């Protein structure tokens, strides 16, 4: 409250350790599906259903350009892809499974990195 404050986290390597792992998100290996943005022309229903579109190029724009306030942000993000990923895409196939493989690699080095 006021004048009353638990002790300060060292934020200042925040950014850079999210880039980080951002990077090792962007090169697995079944990160192809969230790569870049979904093409709302060429792909029905995308655009009706998943009311908030997210991919890793948006968040690497927005990560690199301060539009992300705190760590937690930038975790709701990549969570959102994953999120959107399982809306759409049946868990049996190729798409589905790798939602399911890259939202484990993501929240364990999110869980190494900062818990």
């Amino acid at each position: 409250s006021m004048s009353v404050k638990k002790p300060k986290r060292d934020d200042s390597k925040d950014l850079a350790l999210c880039s980080m792992i951002l990077t090792e998100m962007e090169t697995h290996e079944d990160a192809w599906p969230f790569l870049l943005p979904v093409n709302l022309k060429l792909v029905p229903g995308y655009k009706k259903v998943i009311k908030k579109p997210m991919d890793f190029s948006t968040i690497r724009e927005k990560l690199s350009s301060g539009q992300y306030p705190n760590l937690e942000t930038f975790a709701l993000d990549v969570r959102l892809v994953f999120d959107n990923c399982e809306t759409f895409n049946e868990d049996d196939s190729d798409i589905g499974r790798a939602g399911h493989n890259m939202r484990k690699y993501f929240e364990k080095k999110w869980t190494d990195t900062f818990k």
